[PDB]
């Protein structure tokens, strides 16, 4: 029937599968890198209109409500004060774990995860982004063949070197439409990105062979290949970041154990549902909607769940640089959790329980084999 | 202005011109069945994440609700209680007719149209598939134009055979991207699908010259002709299941006077909808979508008819197997035309009560020339 | 925190930046001619169709309310009459200028602005439709050197004859995946067009160098550049309006100074919310929607407004012939931003009025040069 689920959310632990270091801060232009971190345009677009949308508004509220200072909102902050701050957000959300993807770094960065955790007064593990080690192995061979061994070499270790899961950043690069490439074109592809003196991999037969090589790699080491899906930059082709085009590496790898998860997938949440209701093994979140268009948080969420199992949609924030960024996205996602669970037909009450808690934390728990951190 | 139009539906009829057989009320693992008809998802994919979609939990409601035993709610059931329970159930919602596509079979199924009629207590007619049938005929020829003879000769003659309609799954097997083809490709498709040894049906060129060579056919004996869009299994290539690629098929035919239902629709409602405002003979339900991702009919109905016509949407259930997922399929579109017509503006009761019973049966009786069963 | 908003935005001017030509109130058929603007549908779709959707019962609606003659609400007028019942509709919604794409040409129309003006109470100004001025430039010359010396001369000329922006239609003939082409390949598309004996612009490679080439004329000029985006007739191909096709265009020209405005842009509307969020200069309104699917305008608002920023959506209409067709945009975009903006997080009231103020009149106001037009 109806329910009111309010303060069961509010108490609700947070697992926050994917997201990205903050910024050191001290920073004495704080409004600004809140408004310019509130925002896929870069650096070139209008400040202005950036402050026009409602996501600064957002991340504005609750700088002022956690503010050390309510007569300087928004200071810049010694390491005292700043951890303070941190731990009164997110404390008052419940958040309990964050997985890093350590590839993204902003400017101004805490690198250090032991430095973040003792910051956000919660445990933070690391997600071995693939492309940027990719990059980094490729500055150190002039040829494919040592910089696949030494490369896939490292994503064999990756478990070992304490990472939890994976992430590739293709819908950035190149796209989702991801199809078997020979060797001969994958080997081509990372000739012709030596030669080209750019550091960024862009090489879609690159992209896509590693794609399909590394996928038993992860398979064996039993950790989560994240993918972004959908929003993204200006450089982002998000023509090509409909998930539906990745179905044939989907039927390739979900049935032989690989666990996918489609961060984000905005506007194709509900492209994203649908496939978690037909693939074993496949995960999807709607971060960086959920704080970034908070205004539309609830109603992409349920139209990202009208097919998919409750068991299969994750929390996430995909938050950097600033903890409003983090708090924006929980206080949105609560919400919506609240908006539709309370009047959701046919289950009871501790069904609905049991849907909230595995979205908000024990789903990812049993997935990245954090189970020990989420323990009460 | 606002009105309560909750009583008005609960007696409002429905004509079902979309869906699939029942199967045997004595199949032993009930509860199972239930749960993996609930979806489109494979035998390969977890039972248990299933069970965790809202589908699942509305048939399960329904099965309480109209339950033989209610200490035994999902009991197998011998033949006088399973029509019992089927009476039940068709007729809380006002079920008059249902249009069964005979191309689907399930398990252990009830293929006896007859005997269908006794069980739910309402007219069943039979809806003709085409790529089933020229499956058959493939079987029984060495070269394509004695195949095409045979098969072309059969659909001519459904009429007469007492079919009341046409099917195609080809976004099943190869997408709605419907383009004419010459007769030397559609020969060597079929040459290419004898020797293969595969009975399916899954030749482009095969399918898209069967259609457009099939239309007029059709359109002889005034018959409308169902396709498949939108929503399907793993198998399926959903990018491909957009309806807008059908519009040359569409301006080719239309006019001519082809009678063309978009069935589910679903995730491309509002596309449909589009394309019944601009086409003339176009028709579309929202089947499927409205059982088996049960809380977003209401808005996926509101969607859908944006632009469309309300004398160009209709019911059905898409529902095979066993009654809960006829019955489900009714109750939430019966709630979302309320939820719709309560409030919506310009327009005075009596055209709300029109355009419902258009939607529910009056179209689907039309179109089909079903006017007799419909008869109060 | 919730506000009402209702008595503030009734008071809100408009500036109706894309709109059409309205007919002769003197023309017998007024219910007919209603109907058939009432949709994208063309004259042999059927009429009874068309008055089955809503936006031909939001029409009637619209014309008992302002009815010259209660008891012959659809009568033609005559022209003190029609300029009455012009001066109503405008005024009621507080419609403050009208922007004419004088590239549509309706049926009996009223060609004349300063009469347009006069009828309607209100200052009216034109919009430059490339595409029909190529085609007329086109008649008169015999080469593709000499009709792009004209035509580009008159492009240039633009501003100094009055028209206050520029318009392309190219999503009607050619879709919007915009790419660079090369002279040689432009001029065979003007060769080709030239030879066909067909009027109509419908040559991709030309109309793509078209656009690239007039880009720096018009940003010279300092007047924005509108696009025809998503929903069109029958003819249209709406798969090839996905504005997210326009990004190489929008890479090109947005960061060089062009203003661009994505007209319609349904089913696209979260698409072109999104590209306002990441290019400067880069406008969107969800006219023609906001009339002819009034069920949707709300929905449609939302959903367009997750990412964008509130200064870069617009109102327009879009609506020709009639007053009615105007009035049903305003009445109903106005009911949205009530809708949307009296419980939006956040912002307090202020900005509230603020965005309002800018979507409805003020961001069109600086965008086309009319601020004083719009002075209280
Ligand atoms: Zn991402
Ligand atoms: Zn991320
Ligand atoms: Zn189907
Ligand atoms: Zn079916
Ligand atoms: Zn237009
Ligand atoms: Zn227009």
């Amino acid at each position: 029937g109806m329910d009111d689920l309010s303060e069961f959310v509010d108490q609700v632990p947070l697992l926050d599968h994917h997201c990205h270091f903050l910024i050191d801060g001290k920073v004495p232009n704080r409004d600004d890198r809140l408004a310019q971190v509130s925002t896929e345009a870069d650096k070139d677009y209008p400040l202005a209109d950036t402050k026009n949308r409602l996501a600064y508004h957002g991340f504005l509220a609750l700088a002022k409500e956690f503010a050390l200072d309510a007569n300087n909102p928004l200071a810049a902050m010694n390491d005292p004060g700043y951890a303070t701050y941190n731990h009164r957000i997110f404390g008052h959300f419940h958040f309990k774990e964050l997985l890093i993807d350590t590839g993204f770094v902003p400017d101004d960065p805490i690198l250090d995860l032991d430095q973040t955790a003792e910051l956000v007064g919660i445990p933070v593990k690391a997600i071995y982004r693939l492309e940027t080690h990719a990059e980094d192995f490729m500055l150190e061979h002039d040829n494919f063949a040592a910089w696949w061994q030494a490369f896939s070499n490292d994503v064999k270790q990756a478990k070992a070197h304490g990472f939890v899961g994976f992430k590739s950043i293709a819908a950035y690069r190149v796209g989702l439409h991801l199809e078997p490439v020979n060797v001969i074109e994958a080997a081509a592809g990372f000739d012709t990105w030596k030669h080209s003196g750019e550091k960024r991999l862009t090489s879609k037969p690159l992209i896509d062979y590693m794609l399909y090589h590394v996928a038993p790699f992860i398979i064996a080491q039993d950790m989560p290949l994240q993918f972004h899906v959908g929003y993204g930059d200006a450089d982002t082709d998000m023509y090509l970041g409909n998930p539906l085009l990745m179905r044939d590496y989907l039927k390739a790898f979900t049935k032989k154990g690989l666990k996918v998860v489609l961060l984000h997938c905005y506007p194709y949440h509900r492209e994203a549902g649908y496939l978690a209701s037909v693939f074993p093994n496949l995960y999807f979140d709607i971060s960086l909607l959920d704080n970034l268009g908070p205004s539309g948080a609830s109603r992409v969420f349920n139209e990202a769940v009208e097919l998919a199992p409750y068991t299969r949609i994750l929390f996430a924030s995909d938050a950097s640089t600033y903890p409003e960024m983090y708090g924006l996205a929980a206080r949105q996602f609560k919400q919506a959790l609240v908006a539709h669970f309370n009047q959701l037909p046919f289950v009871d009450l501790a069904q609905k329980k049991a849907w909230i808690n595995a979205i908000c934390w024990q789903t990812s728990a049993k997935l990245y084999h954090q189970e020990r951190e989420l323990r009460v």
